[PDB]
């Protein structure tokens, strides 16, 4: 019923000693929300300033108590009092005062459902605006990778609530320095030491975050202490990733008995630069060059010729001859039928037109300086309906590089395993038709690269390694825009290999409709769960009318098994015969489906599924049925 619950602390009065605190609650239409049953001041704190506990030390949140005692004022406002304010007798009205307010998900009396809400707000010791703050991060950065509105590990859903409990005082009282939040937060994302009684090694978090301070520390005018990540070096925080130093004993580092001299040597400029240098260098290399790719079908031979024009950062032509010694790999993959690829993985056309500065004999550079390659696989243009009039070609490439500079590929046999030796570059996509009519294109309106980029960064070099140059996905291959006119960077190019027939094996669920689900429900469920919005803005259910069969398993003799396309898409996470699929195989067939059968039968029945008579999935709730 209520989509968003807004909370504001509108008044703080110390006129009776302990503060009286009024909160005003509104819904998404700014109407007052009356009848909240689980509103609480989870923490009352005050801010001990930087340096007060010792030279170089951080500011800290000193505890003053909590309260679940409040009156519903019947107008949207709620007024708290404290039965046991400041039981340690440390209150100091010269300090900034903070209240952390939480409302649990639940229902009002009438049964209106109400979602969780959390906030903090800061004041001076009289309830006016505060004079100074410790505002370093905000809760939004966490939502790039952890589902917003759900608990992150435990207790709460917004980082300021974590910070309000995991204080220096909290850590000291337990004798556990590592549970102060500014230690813990880096700890649980960095693999240099384990955490918890389970000794969990954060291998996955390490792979995603990659010690990239900028995914949490973002410059902002609303966060006046945002530069603290480079301006306040302390042994307590820096040791969370640098786990091998013993500052007291002078092991791995000169002895330091306190934090008084850290900043004298570790100046902010150096700490900021050194921890971001590698991502900055790589991103600078990626934005040096681009490519513009065209393709045309020869109407008589039915082969596509692909032309690649390197350009510089301004879009100005660059003869590929001038940089060929630095091109580590360039690959061209061509399939047919963008909405339902027809060549499969084995029948696709693919070539490394360049490898470590060498042109393949099947590719040339023409006098205009463009690279030119003509397909050799039978493209079967026009042999499977109107969609098969269109070939689509994915171009990925990489350039040799060292310490932020492009370099000559000096070793012809370099196998691409050592990714410190080269940079994946901006990939491209080109369309061509046999008929010469306008090409079909795949829908890109339900999932795009901005969502992938929230967790993997916009500079994600997909598949970089021994097998591929690394595909960086940008507006180079955009061919439509959203309702606000912003170019959509789609994943339709990935279908060149992620075909309805799978990838190199029939057992991988390699079709793009299945592959991203399989990978992330298996390896990212702690971050995503059933949160379809982590990738989707909506579902394009109409696209199923353009789909054929989808490969879902391999037979015992290694050949391919196929399902009808809706059933194939749902069963990646809802395996037939498992505890995750109430429908038996027999019931699914009764709904028109083919389940792990032959390509012919699955193709024949592909528009026979009745699933959407009952199922009406939306990204907000994909489980919805009539
Ligand atoms: C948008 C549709 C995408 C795409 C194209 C990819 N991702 Fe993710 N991903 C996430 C996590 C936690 C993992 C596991 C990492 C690990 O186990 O170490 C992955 C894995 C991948 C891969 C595998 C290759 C790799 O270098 O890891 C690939 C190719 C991939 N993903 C592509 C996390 C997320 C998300 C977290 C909420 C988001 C959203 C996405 N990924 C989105 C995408
Ligand atoms: C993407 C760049 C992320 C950002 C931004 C944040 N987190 Fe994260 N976190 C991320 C991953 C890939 C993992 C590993 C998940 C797994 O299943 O192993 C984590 C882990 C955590 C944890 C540990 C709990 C756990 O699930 O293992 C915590 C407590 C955590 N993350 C908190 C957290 C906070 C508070 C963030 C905002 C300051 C935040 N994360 C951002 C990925 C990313
Ligand atoms: C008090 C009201 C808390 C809130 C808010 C948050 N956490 Fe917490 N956390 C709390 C306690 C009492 C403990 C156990 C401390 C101990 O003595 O072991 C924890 C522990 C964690 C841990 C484990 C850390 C480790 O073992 O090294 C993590 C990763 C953690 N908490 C994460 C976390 C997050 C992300 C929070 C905000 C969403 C959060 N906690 C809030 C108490 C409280
Ligand atoms: C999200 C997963 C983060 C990443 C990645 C990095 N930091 Fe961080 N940092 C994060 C949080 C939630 C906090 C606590 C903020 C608070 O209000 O308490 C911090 C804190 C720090 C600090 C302490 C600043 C202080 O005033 O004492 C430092 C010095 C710091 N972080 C440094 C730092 C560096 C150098 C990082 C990249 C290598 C980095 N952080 C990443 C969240 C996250
Ligand atoms: C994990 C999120 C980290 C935190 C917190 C801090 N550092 Fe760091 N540090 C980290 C990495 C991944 C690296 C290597 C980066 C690279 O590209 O080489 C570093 C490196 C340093 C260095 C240089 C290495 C050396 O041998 O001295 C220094 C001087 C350094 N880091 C200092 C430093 C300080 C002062 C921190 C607290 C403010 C700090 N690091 C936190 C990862 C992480
Ligand atoms: C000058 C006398 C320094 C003082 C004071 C502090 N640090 Fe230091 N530190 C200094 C140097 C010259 C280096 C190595 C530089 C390099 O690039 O190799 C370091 C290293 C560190 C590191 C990184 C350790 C590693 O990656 O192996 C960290 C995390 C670090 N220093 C932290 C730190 C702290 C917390 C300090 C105050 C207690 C501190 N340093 C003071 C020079 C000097
Ligand atoms: C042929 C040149 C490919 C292109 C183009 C793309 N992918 Fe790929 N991918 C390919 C193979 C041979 C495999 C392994 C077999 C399998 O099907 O799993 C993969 C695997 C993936 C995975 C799973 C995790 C992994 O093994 O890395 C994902 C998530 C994936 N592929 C995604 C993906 C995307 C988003 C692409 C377009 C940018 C893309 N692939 C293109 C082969 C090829
Ligand atoms: C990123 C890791 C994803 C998550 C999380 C979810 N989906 Fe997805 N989905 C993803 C991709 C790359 C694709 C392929 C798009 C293409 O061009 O083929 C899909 C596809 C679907 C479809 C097909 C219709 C469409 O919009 O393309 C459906 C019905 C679908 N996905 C459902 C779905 C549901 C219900 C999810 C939450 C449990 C979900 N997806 C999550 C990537 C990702
Ligand atoms: C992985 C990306 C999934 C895809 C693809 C589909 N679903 Fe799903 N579904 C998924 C999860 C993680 C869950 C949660 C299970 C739990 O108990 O937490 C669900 C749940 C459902 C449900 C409700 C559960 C039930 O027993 O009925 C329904 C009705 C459902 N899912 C339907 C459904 C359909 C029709 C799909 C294809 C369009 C589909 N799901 C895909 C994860 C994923
Ligand atoms: C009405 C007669 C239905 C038809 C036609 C289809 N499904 Fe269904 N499905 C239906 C119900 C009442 C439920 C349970 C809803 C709940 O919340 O419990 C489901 C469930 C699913 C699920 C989730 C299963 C699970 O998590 O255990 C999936 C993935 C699913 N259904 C897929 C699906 C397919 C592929 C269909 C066409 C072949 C199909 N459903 C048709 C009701 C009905
Ligand atoms: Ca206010
Ligand atoms: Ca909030
Ligand atoms: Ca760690
Ligand atoms: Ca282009
Ligand atoms: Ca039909």
């Amino acid at each position: 019923s209520i989509q968003t619950l807004n909370l504001d602390i509108t008044k703080v009065s110390y006129e009776n000693g302990a503060p009286m605190v009024t909160v005003f609650a509104t819904n998404e239409a700014d109407m007052p929300v009356i009848g909240l049953a689980n509103l609480e001041i989870k923490k009352a704190l005050q801010l001990i300033p930087e340096g007060a506990t010792g030279p170089g030390n951080s500011a800290n949140w000193q505890g003053l108590g909590s309260s679940k005692s409040y009156v519903d004022n019947k107008n949207g406002s709620y007024t708290f009092k404290f039965d046991a304010f400041d039981s340690n007798k440390v209150f100091n009205a010269q300090l900034t005062q903070r209240f952390n307010v939480v409302s649990a998900a639940g229902k009002l009396a009438d049964g209106t459902t109400v979602p969780v809400a959390e906030m903090v707000e800061d004041f001076d010791g009289q309830g006016n605006a505060p004079q100074y703050t410790k505002n370093i991060v905000s809760h939004e950065v966490c939502a790039s990778c952890h589902v917003e509105g759900e608990k992150i590990y435990h207790q709460a859903t917004e980082v300021e609530t974590c910070i309000s409990c995991h204080t220096q005082e909290f850590a000291d009282g337990r004798g556990k320095p590592h549970v102060a939040f500014s230690h813990l937060i880096h700890n649980v994302h960095n693999a240099n030491k384990a955490w918890g009684k389970d000794n969990k090694i954060p291998t996955v978090a390490q792979n995603i975050v990659q010690d990239n301070c900028q995914v949490c520390h973002v410059e902002s005018d609303m966060l006046t202490e945002a530069k603290n990540w480079s301006r306040i070096p302390t042994m307590e925080v820096c040791s969370s990733c640098h786990v091998d130093i013993d500052f007291a004993k002078g092991k791995g580092h000169s002895q330091q008995l306190d934090n008084s001299n850290c900043i004298a040597c570790h100046n902010s400029d150096w700490t900021a630069e050194l921890h971001t240098a590698k991502t900055t260098a790589t991103k600078n290399l990626i934005n040096q060059y681009g490519i513009e790719t065209t393709s045309t079908i020869n109407t008589e031979t039915k082969a596509a010729t692909i032309s690649v024009q390197v350009v510089d950062a301004n879009g100005t032509a660059v003869d590929l001859k001038t940089i060929l010694p630095k091109v580590q790999r360039l690959e061209i993959i061509t399939n047919v039928g963008p909405n339902n690829a027809t060549l499969g993985y084995s029948g696709k056309d693919s070539i490394f037109a360049i490898k470590n500065g060498a042109l393949d004999p099947k590719a040339t550079i023409n006098d205009a300086g463009k690279l030119v390659y003509t397909t050799t696989k039978d493209l079967k243009l026009g042999q499977n309906g109107a969609d098969s009039d269109t070939a689509f070609s994915f171009v990925g490439w990489s350039m040799c590089s060292s310490e932020g500079k492009f370099v000559d590929c000096a070793d012809p046999a370099f196998d691409g395993v050592d990714v410190t030796k080269y940079t994946g570059m901006k990939a491209d996509l080109a369309f061509a038709t046999l008929s010469g009519k306008a090409p079909s294109t795949r829908h890109v309106d339900s999932v795009n690269m901005t969502a992938c980029a929230n967790c993997h960064t916009a500079e994600f070099e997909i598949h970089k390694g021994k097998q591929h140059a690394g595909f960086v996905m940008t507006e180079q291959l955009s061919h439509t825009q959203d309702a606000n006119g912003k170019a959509i960077v789609g994943l339709d190019a990935c279908v060149t290999c992620h075909t309805p027939d799978g990838t190199y094996s029939f057992a991988n669920r390699g079709a793009l409709e299945l592959k991203l689900h399989k990978k992330h429900v298996e390896d990212a469920y702690g971050l995503i769960g059933g949160n379809c919005a982590s990738c989707h803005s909506d579902f394009n259910l109409e696209s199923f009318k353009k789909k054929g069969a989808l490969n879902t398993a391999a037979a015992a003799d290694k050949t391919g098994l196929y399902s009808t396309p809706i059933t194939a898409t749902c069963t990646t996470c809802h395996t037939v015969g498992s505890q995750y699929m109430v429908h038996t195989k027999e019931t699914l067939e009764s709904f028109g489906a083919v389940v792990d059968g032959t390509k012919d039968d699955a193709t024949s029945a592909a528009q026979s599924e009745t699933c959407f008579y009952c199922h009406t999935p939306t990204v907000a709730d994909h489980t919805k049925v009539k």
